[PDB]
């Protein structure tokens, strides 16, 4: 699978489990079309979102529902969600891992693109 | 300055200068409406986006155009932009500093929220 | 202010106040020698650690006592401290801002280096 | 293995390969005693540093030689290295993953402690 999402919790030092993730693909009219979604596993990962066939070049958005995660932990968060927007390119490495590190008032996101 | 944006470049160890920033507010019909925009200064800061009066309760999106920034430095980065989406002023007026730390394949954003 | 330290709390979205900071310089015998120390203010900043004259070329270590900070807030964090080790002024005098973003099980540190 | 180190490169969006890592254990006299070391793999990981038997409670330091990594890439770095200092505790989760995200003038480190 060409796209994986990994989410970590910087407050507990653990995978961020059961975090909803929604992936969208930018349509010709500039709107965001639902593409794939899921919830992170006990390892904070979400595999099997798409296939090589369907994951064509284009602009994608990965929305991580961080607010609901923090609310479940009873911690007041800042962001509505974490959004990661990027262009999928065929010339570069073919496996994309979108990693996110979550804190209540901060998040970082990193792309690990490999062959 | 109820809203300030600060952007740093983690490759150069400097402020990220001349970075375009667009702010939107969610309208009643759930669409994003343009709210304010500007560019970071030599200090990597953007002040004067709004006023206390105009910065009412709402869901705001701060779009930082990071791709253009990296491309002008000769780097083809991963992200199109860094988007920061948050509810503001729902418990009264606050001062928000949205900070972003940029690398070609990673970014981190932090909010510093203080009471007037 | 050739050297400034700024510390933010990513759980509260605020400056990290009253954080102890110890600066060391590597001596000729390769040991760490105390250089300066202080605590962050209400703004999360620590100024006045040194002067242009005293801040000579060398390898410096900025120790930020993050564990004590978290424990006073009721959190048992992972790290003992955040250590920032760097060569300074080897190409002439520079102004260094060492920024740290703290979470209980993670921290990020950035350096902003400018010419006088 | 109870201790793993994972290093990523935020400039290239890749694992940070062949990064030297040195682990030290704080001795009774407050000095740092060499404990384990290695170089990250092609996946940016370093496994097999120690064993459950030897990784007793105590204060450890993980030093990641980031300066040499950046120099090999021809990029001027700020830090001499990234140091991660922590206390190993038996009551909590028993597997420690020390992750580091590297940029020339910035790094972040995260501990993922699991059971």
């Amino acid at each position: 699978c060409p796209l994986m999402v990994k989410v970590l919790d910087a407050v507990r030092g653990s995978p961020a489990i059961n975090v909803a993730v929604h992936v969208f693909r930018k349509a010709a009219d500039d709107t965001w079309e639902p593409f794939a979604s899921g919830k992170t596993s006990e390892s904070g990962e979400l595999h099997g979102l798409t296939t090589e066939e369907e994951f064509v070049e284009g602009i994608y958005k990965v929305e991580i529902d961080t607010k609901s995660y923090w609310k479940a932990l009873g911690i007041s968060p800042f962001h509505e969600h974490a959004e990661v927007v990027f262009t999928a390119n065929d010339s570069g490495p073919r496996r994309y891992t979108i990693a996110a590190l979550l804190s209540p008032y901060s998040y970082s996101t990193t792309a690990v693109v490999t062959n």
